[PDB]
């Protein structure tokens, strides 16, 4: 039996699926710990490794990248879970090692790969406390080249009156995604600030794990792929739409929650966003 994870339904993804909008022919790059290409519920189209000691992008030694990819594109079948954009062309851009960490050089090389490889959507379920001129340049070029760039806002919670939004999420060109639970409440870990764009489900997210497994994870890292998945859904309907048009539609059609410093524009609604 297939299970539809809460977060899929919450964002109104099945409404587009019923209409035949499933993200077919949209290339989504999961810039992460790799993807387990061996998982029965995933179809990996390609990718590349930027981790010097872990040369195979289709070996997830972490679990992180397989779980992110399952949220985006877990196949519509009789098994496992259901992704947001189940027909999307999934790319494993391995930038993180087995420990879940990576060098800036590795991540930036991964972004650079994604631009050269004509990726429609980048998902970056990662962040750091500090930026770089090279990090900003790679995200900026990706947006200038027509790529939809989506990132996790961070898991830093509240800190006085300051923004706790990490990089690359902090950059204007990037969609920064915060976490809500099933009730539409902001998760206590969810990074806050003026740079917060949108909210998506990020608490106890059921997805694919390596070795034909399924399990839940929590974080803004879980919320991000819901937005990257939603961007793929829009593009399958409106193939002609710019990255700018995709972004404005996602932010302009949200279910409004609390204050923008905590919730940004609110919860994404792909059904309203797809027009
Ligand atoms: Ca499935
Ligand atoms: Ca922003
Ligand atoms: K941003």
């Amino acid at each position: 039996a297939q299970s539809v994870p809460y977060g899929v339904s919450q964002i109104k993804a099945p409404a587009l699926h019923s209409q035949g909008y499933t993200g077919s022919n949209v290339k989504v790059a999961v810039i992460d710990s790799g993807i387990d290409s061996s998982h029965p519920d995933l179809k990996v189209a390609g990718g590349a490794s930027f981790v010097p000691s872990e040369t195979n992008p289709f070996q997830d030694n972490n679990s992180h990248g397989t779980h992110v990819a399952g949220t985006v594109a877990a196949l519509n079948n009789s098994i496992g879970v259901l992704g947001v954009a189940p027909s999307a062309s999934l790319y494993a851009v391995k930038v993180l090692g087995a420990d879940g960490s990576g060098q800036y050089s590795w991540i930036i090389n991964g972004i650079e790969w994604a631009i050269a490889n004509n990726m429609d959507v980048i998902n970056m379920s990662l962040g750091g406390p500090s930026g770089s001129a090279a990090l900003k340049a790679a995200v900026d070029k990706a947006v200038a080249s027509g790529v939809v760039v989506v990132a996790a806002a961070g898991n830093e919670g509240t800190s006085g009156s300051s923004s706790t939004v990490g990089y690359p999420g902090k950059y204007p060109s990037v969609i920064a995604v915060g976490a809500v639970d099933s009730s539409n409440q902001r998760a206590s870990f969810s990074s806050v600030g003026p740079e917060l764009d949108v909210m998506a489900p990020g608490v106890s997210i059921q997805s694919t794990l390596p070795g034909n497994k399924y399990g839940a994870k929590s974080g803004t890292c879980m919320a991000s792929p819901h937005v990257a998945g939603a961007a793929a859904l829009i593009l399958s309907k409106h193939p002609n739409w710019t990255n700018t048009q995709v972004r404005s539609s996602l932010e302009n059609t949200t279910t409004k929650l609390g204050d923008s410093f905590y919730y940004g524009k609110g919860l994404i609604n792909v059904q309203a966003a797809a027009q």
